[PDB]
């Protein structure tokens, strides 16, 4: 699939050292005991990373794009849902996701 093969691009790309000052929160499952986050389970009810994703692509789970898309911004829906609007963490999903956005609009098609 020539959207999947795009999808694993944009995936590399936000795992890669150029977005890392910002990517690296969303590297790996939230581990809210070991962060103190008693709450976080019980506010988000869907947790999603980037190695889960990553994951999924090796693991040829997604079937479509907009499968893979939903992941990644299920990703930031948590982030926006958990943390107030003024976290450092928040400023850096929207930096994350602006660089997503925009790769993922120039999808084949
Ligand atoms: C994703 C995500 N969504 N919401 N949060 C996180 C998050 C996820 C992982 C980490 C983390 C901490 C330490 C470490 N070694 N690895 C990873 C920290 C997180 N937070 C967070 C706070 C502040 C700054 Cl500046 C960045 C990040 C706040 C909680």
């Amino acid at each position: 699939s020539e959207q999947l093969k795009h999808c694993n691009g944009i995936l590399k790309e936000l795992l890669s050292k150029k977005h890392a000052a910002y990517a690296w929160p969303f590297y790996k499952p939230v581990d809210a005991s070991a962060l103190g986050l008693h709450d976080y389970h019980d506010i988000i009810k869907h947790p999603m990373d980037l190695s889960t994703v990553k994951r999924k692509m090796e693991n040829r789970d997604y079937r479509d794009a907009q499968e893979f898309a939903a992941d990644v911004r299920l990703m930031f829906s948590n982030c926006y849902k958990y943390n107030p609007p003024d976290h450092d963490v928040v400023a850096m999903a929207r930096k994350l996701q602006d660089v997503f956005e925009f790769r993922y609009a120039k999808m084949p098609d």
